[PDB]
Order: structure tokens, then C-alpha cells, then sequence
């Protein structure tokens, strides 16, 4: 007709010089005021924490405060754009980091591309914070990082990008399951993805409950009575455990529902070979594995992307917040397993009756509810 | 005192957990909000800054945003520290920048000490802010940090701790030779203390068109012809021109001007050694040189410290908002001499004709007309 985009509120960047701004909560108009915020009395805010370094959660930022970390290399469905150009995304981040959730988020963005050098930086600056959160970081260097961060830090470091979708994908499920009459134990899970990413979801599904799932690369199907797949031996031992030795086209076979994560690697046909009512999570970014209504009319019960047009998004938004809010409350030193299936249940519970309509929106309560299945999700005290 | 009861008299830290926070500058609340605010829109501004970095200066937070940075080495009066003990220090004077100026600052503290490590940290997250202000990190390593990032970064790196309070004293030398009505060229100046600060002064006066200024360290005047260092631009070719090497005593002869750092000496009795109206800044704490009862007694024309507590009060808060507000609004890559000199000029003027009132309080702009002179001052 005449279009151009509307959301050119690029006006809104140019007006406000970015989304962000620092408010004191304290007073500080008056010399009485700065002697007890600054110089005089401050000193002893310092002593307490010099003798005690817990209390850091009670008297500073660190409390409420997380980061969120990129370098510039994987924004949105751009490129490697570098630091600055990416600060519009961490910001707007951040942003809803405090409107959904109470969190304090900070936007920080690197020059670096040194793997070696991005987790140094940020466990140099972990002391300031009670929470990482990195994001848009390029694979693979966004799986070590994650790995060493997450392993030599002493606050939680969670990869967005990544365990996010995931979360709201096995909450997605969980809603599945329900309107399917099955259950979790009694599903066949086929996931495409020899990747870290496919493979994370996968070990969440075994502990979330689910009994036997199928990992497929891109050479066929994860059989481990097939010592022709590479090293990454693990999965194997826990998946698949009736060793079909075939193709991906040969996993929808009676199948409950895939999870995937390659471009229209999914063909209609094959969906009417698929269980009863066939669930699917095309998460391929732009191009899916197969556009939703493209997959309903094959015979699919359930299409769920991560796509704004079609029903059923699954967007990172219902976890993010919650995690951390939870995380934060409960002054964990890393964010558990079980703390994000935790997430994707609360997420879950915001669902009253559902159909094509499985996820919930955004209400008012969806952020506290997923901070507290995180927080009492940590019933498993070492002592 | 113990009246320092304000330290607990405060515990608002607890009550708030910290005394910042961040909040949105945009609308949030609704779908379609979000929609602008995050994606898919904000991708149209990302872009836009990929094909044009000056961008980000424009679209971005970086626009505004100073970030605090101290590794708790160095956190007023308390020595190494760590970074979380730091950490309070450092919300406190990232409030101050936007109480002052309107300045948005970021308190950031560093687990490491290695100077190579904390230059590359600042380097590497120098992109998310349009200035850096470095604090209680300590010498003689602070030295290095400074040094090198003022001339290996795209965005101004400043330390205020060794050159704000070095500002703010000129501020009030500039005043106070008015009512002098002597050039600060013919007065004789000796300044106490050969540390980080101690030459700080100097080298800005120097700058600001000072030819007789003398420094007394721990053994006594720096003689050039006797100091000795180890590495040999020192301070020591600069000053004591007279090559007359004493005491701290044996100098404060007919000196017109004393600025002293961090001791609790200068004893009334010298006074009438120094010049027919002597100025004393006496800026140690919370014991000073000398108080400014006894100074005024012992005959001293102006007296100045770093007290609240009486007239003249030299205090920081009056430089480090407004050069951050002014070397950001005109968005400058470094803090120069020329613009500190500038800052202080600026300072000065917050006073219209004086008398032994030589600085400003906090009126309303204080900030801006500090801002205004330190831009417009880099427009050469
Ligand atoms: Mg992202
Ligand atoms: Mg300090």
C-alpha cells in the first residue's frame, strides 16, 4: 500500500539519549544529607563489609542489580555489529529487566572478541553485581564462556539466548501435555539439534520427567549402539533407547512431538506420520522448521514458534525476569537446574483454560509467580 | 568526635539495599510499547548505530553515562579494602554526579589488582560510557592506570582523587588574588606535600601561570639539585627555582601562599615568616594543618579547608560533577590541564566580587557554569 515500518520511533532514542537513567532512592539534596549517603558517614557502610563480606547484599546495589553482558557479535537477527550499536538492545533489556520484574539491570557492552579475555572481564566485575546475564553473544564462544563463568563465578551467570526459549518451550509442554491427556513419562520426544543448545534441552527434559527422547544431528539419529557419532557419548546412553537407527523422517514416526532448532528441516508429509495429536516447536529463528499454518493443515494438534505472527509464541520475556528476581531473592550463587524447570511450572501456572493458548500473556503477576517457583524450587538444602 | 553518628545514623543502606537504582526514561507498560522500546523496533536504532558510530553518543545511555570505577584499594581512609567494601563508596559518589550534574553514573568495582588487567577492563567496557572517573585505587599504581588510559582512550579517564580537590584550591587561589590584587605570577607559593594531590596542585599552577612555587616533602624542600629519583617533566625541574634547599620552616619565608596536603603541622608561630597577607588552605582531615581560628589570630589575610565546619570550605563536589557534565556535553576524548584550569575559572565565578567568602556553596547551575567553561573550552 505505503508502508515503512511505523516503529521508526528511532526518534525515541534521539530524545531521551537511550532508555536508561540512575535514580538515587536516598536523599541527597543537603550537606546533612551527603554526610550520611557520601563522605563522613559512608565510611562505615565500607567497615562493615570490610569485616563481613556478606553483608554486601544488604548494604549496596549488588542486592537487586544484575548485568547484562554482550560483546556485539550476535545482536537480535543482525551480525557482529560491535559494542555500541548493540547498547540499544542491552539497554532495552535492562528496561524490562525492571518493568516486569523489580530488577536493577545495567547494559554493558565489550570490545573484545577474546573469549580468554570476555570471562576475565566479567569475573573482574562480578564483585559488583548480584547477577550476569549475557546476551547476544555468537556460538561457540558463547557456550564456554558461559561454561566458565557459570563454574568460576560466585554469583549466577545465566546465557539468555540460550536456556531462555528453552524454559518457555518446556513450559510450553507442559501445557501440551494437558490438553493431550499424556503425560510426561509416557511421550515420545524427538529433539533436532546435536548442538549444546539441543542437547541442554534435552538433559532439562529427562529431569523434567520425560522418559524417552530422541536426539537427531545432522547426520541421522543419536543411536548409541551406533559408535559412529561423535563425542559428544552421554546422551546417548540416556536417549533413544530402542536404537532406531534411521532418519529424522524416520523419528516423527509415532512421535508426540519434536522440538528443533534448523531451518524447514521439517516437511509437511512427514507430520501425518507422527503420534495422535503432534505437537511442534519450530525455534528456528526467521526461517522456522515450519511456519505454523504450513504444519496445521498436514495434521498437527499443536504449532508453537518463535514468531510474533503466529499463535503460540514462545519468547524469552516469561523467564528472564522471574529467574533472576527469584535468583536474586534467594542470594543464590548460581541459578540450578531444577530452579529452571521450576520457572517453566510457574510459567505454566498462569494458564487457566487453555487452548491455542497455552502460554500465558503478560499479566500482572507472571514475573513473581516464576520467582516463586524459582525461590522454594530450591527445596534441597546440603545440610 | 564521636558525632560521627551519622555513620550509623545512615543504615538507609539496609532500609534501601544500596543507594541507587535504574530506572526507564521511555514507556513501558503496554505491547505496543514494548514494541518500540525493545524489539522489533529498537533493531532499527542498533542498525542505524552500526552504519554511523557518532551514533552512540546520540541513541545510546553512553550519551550520559560516567561509570565510578575503583578496585577498593584506596576507599577513603580505609586502605585495600576489596572491591564490595569499595562498593558503597562508590554508589555514593555515582549519586553526587547525578544530585549535581545531571551526569547518569554507574558505580563499578573490580576483583584484580594487576594494573595491565585494570587498564584492559576500562578499555574493554569504555564503548557503554562516555566517561570514566577512576576512585580510591592507590599509588603509585594509580599513576600508571590514569596515565595510560587518559592517552589510550576514545572517552575522557579522570581520577578524581588526585586532581578534583587540586582543582577546587585553585578555584579559591584565583579568588583570593583578587582581593590581593597580585598576578599569580609575582606570588610566591609553597605548597606541603610531595604526594599524588601535593603535585596535582602544583603542576596546575604552573599551568595557570604560576612562577614561584616551592614543595616540602618529608625531608624538607625539593631541591632539584638534590633530589634524586628512579627513573629521572619531574617536579623537581619545575619548582624551587632558587634551588634554596631547607626546611618547611626555613621556606615559608615572606610566601605569600600555602597549600598543605595530608599532615596537621604549620604552627601559628610561622605565620608572620610568611608574607604581609598570607593565605592558608589547610585541606587534611579530619584534622587540618591548622585550624582557622588560630590562623586568622596569628595573622593570616584568608584562611580556607576541607571543614564545613568553617569558612572557605574546599570541598571536591564542587569540581568532578560539572567537568563530567561539560567534557560529555561536548563530548571530548580526554580531561586536559586547559579544561581543569577552565573548571576552576569557571568555579571562581560562582562568586561575584568577594571577600574572605573566595567560594561558592551549591546554589542552583553550580554544575552548569562549571559545564560551560570546561566545554566551550575544548571547541578550539
Ligand atoms: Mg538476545
Ligand atoms: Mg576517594
Amino acid at each position: 500500500l505505503k508502508n515503512q515500518l511505523g516503529q521508526l520511533a528511532l526518534e525515541q532514542a534521539k530524545t531521551f539519549g537511550g532508555k536508561l537513567e540512575v535514580q538515587p532512592k536516598v536523599d541527597i539534596k543537603t550537606k546533612h544529607d551527603l554526610s550520611i549517603a557520601y563522605t563522613p558517614g559512608v565510611a562505615s557502610v565500607s567497615s562493615a563489609i570490610a569485616k563481613d563480606k556478606t553483608l554486601a547484599y544488604d548494604l549496596t546495589t549488588k542486592k537487586n542489580t544484575v548485568a547484562v553482558i554482550s560483546d556485539g557479535t550476535a545482536v537480535l537477527g543482525l551480525g557482529d555489529i560491535g559494542p555500541e550499536a548493540a547498547m540499544p538492545v542491552m539497554e532495552g533489556k535492562a528496561a524490562l529487566f525492571k518493568a516486569f520484574a523489580g530488577v536493577d539491570a545495567i547494559p554493558i557492552v565489550l570490545d573484545t572478541k577474546d573469549t580468554e579475555e570476555i570471562i576475565s572481564i566479567v569475573k573482574a566485575l562480578a564483585p559488583t553485581f548480584g547477577g550476569i546475564n549475557l546476551e547476544d553473544i555468537s556460538a561457540p564462544r558463547c557456550f564456554e564462556i558461559e561454561q566458565r563463568l557459570i563454574k568460576e563465578c560466585h554469583i549466577p551467570v545465566f546465557h539468555d539466548d540460550q536456556h531462555g526459549t528453552a524454559i518457555v518451550v518446556l513450559a510450553a509442554i507442559f501445557n501440551s501435555l494437558k490438553l493431550l491427556k499424556k503425560s510426561l513419562d509416557e511421550v515420545s520426544i524427538v529433539v533436532n539439534g546435536g548442538g549444546s543448545a539441543g542437547l541442554s534441552i534435552t538433559r532439562k527434559l529427562l529431569a523434567a520427567g520425560a522418559t524417552k527422547v530422541t536426539v537427531v544431528d545432522k547426520f541421522g539419529i543419536i543411536n548409541e549402539q551406533e559408535a559412529a557419532q561423535l563425542a559428544p557419548d552421554i546422551a546417548k546412553v540416556t536417549n533413544r533407547e530402542f536404537k532406531s537407527g534411521t532418519l529424522e523422517d524416520a523419528l516423527e514416526g509415532a512421535d508426540i512431538f519434536i522440538g528443533v532448532s534448523a531451518p524447514g528441516v521439517l516437511k509437511a508429509e512427514w507430520i501425518s506420520k507422527m503420534a495422535a495429536r503432534p505437537v511442534i516447536f519450530a525455534m528456528a529463528n526467521p526461517i522456522p522448521e515450519i511456519y505454523p499454518d504450513e504444519a496445521l493443515e498436514a495434521g498437527a494438534y499443536i504449532v508453537g514458534t518463535g514468531r510474533s505472527d503466529f499463535p503460540n509464541q514462545i519468547n524469552n520475556v516469561l523467564a528472564f525476569p522471574g529467574i533472576f528476581r527469584g535468583a536474586l531473592d534467594a542470594r543464590a550463587k548460581t541459578i540450578t537446574v531444577e530452579m529452571q524447570i521450576a520457572a517453566a511450572k510457574g510459567i505454566a501456572s498462569l494458564v487457566p483454560d487453555d487452548a491455542l493458548s497455552t502460554t500465558n500473556i503478560i499479566p500482572d503477576a507472571f514475573k513473581e509467580g516464576v520467582a516463586e517457583i524459582v525461590a522454594k524450587s530450591v527445596r534441597s538444602v546440603v545440610l
